[PDB]
């Protein structure tokens, strides 16, 4: 099943450490991602409608910057995800997509990048992801009811819970990366 | 040849493929196609002054799903992070101490709940891998407010203070207990 190694990257995201590695990362890209996998993010900032893409070699520094901010975890939500099979290659759609990013102190804020996201795996038995494309519609930011009780009290420091700390779901330390 | 785990997936991939009025019949076909015959559900958690353990059988089970979403709840599904299964000659034991139910609640302020705990399942080692026992012990639970809520409705300390007070009772909404009682 393809959203099967979809969720075999769910549980080795988890057990990524905060002392993970570049050696640790390229394990992770190998072990899911064919030696010429391509990763495609498309967005819509402010200078105009954007798109970049990567390359096999820059893939495990992508997943490495989402992390390189606080962030504790990071896993993929798939609803209503439509598939695609060919001859050697299975397509995955999937139009509610939401890349879920849990930070940590101080402010626990758990942030959802929803958008669609395009995955065609190679039809072998390691099934790995040759084209990965998420295009960005939207992200819903959510803080836990905890910090809303000790830290903003009631009236002061909202502009802090009011403003966003990441720029269209992605952080503001994978964007001079990109 | 195929880890327990995965069940856990494809239970959430129908959970959220669930229209908004959804007889019993279509929840019976999903606990028929997750839960043998002689299926059991038991929640554990320490409320009151002390352990509140309750147990449901394999006919009462659609309908304990069926009441989380009828409390303006939209979605569900289950995170089983850092998870250890057991395999035996005719039992598969999944022991997640650290798994989230999340809901996902409606209008007006669209809560999401992440009843946190342990979780232990026993699947049949046969050709299905159908739960036999689904036992959910809670320890916490956590409630997230959008900050767009906070944007608009930021003003008034009144919604700040009922920003503060939780919706639900140990993670379980007010739909789901009186049930279980």
């Amino acid at each position: 099943q393809p959203e099967y190694r979809i969720y075999e990257m769910n549980k080795r995201l988890q057990s990524r450490t905060e002392d993970s590695d570049n050696l640790w990362w390229d394990a992770f890209a190998t072990e899911f991602f064919e030696d010429d996998a391509t990763l495609t993010l498309s967005f819509c900032l402010e200078d105009g409608p954007k798109r970049y893409t990567i390359g096999r070699t820059q893939i495990p520094r992508y997943f490495s910057t989402v992390f390189e901010g606080g962030v504790t975890d990071l896993y993929y939500i798939l609803k209503h995800s439509k598939e695609s099979y060919h001859n050697s290659s299975i397509t995955v759609d999937c139009d509610q997509c939401a890349m879920v990013t849990q930070h940590g102190k101080p402010m626990f804020t758990k942030v959802c990048t929803e958008g669609r996201l395009i995955l065609e795996f190679t039809f072998d038995d390691l099934m790995r992801i040759k084209t990965w494309h998420f295009t960005i519609r939207q992200y819903r930011e959510l803080v836990p009811r905890s910090i809303l009780a000790m830290h903003a009290q009631d009236p002061q420091v909202l502009d802090q819970l009011s403003k966003n700390i990441t720029r269209m779901g992605l952080t503001n330390f994978t964007l001079n990366y990109l």
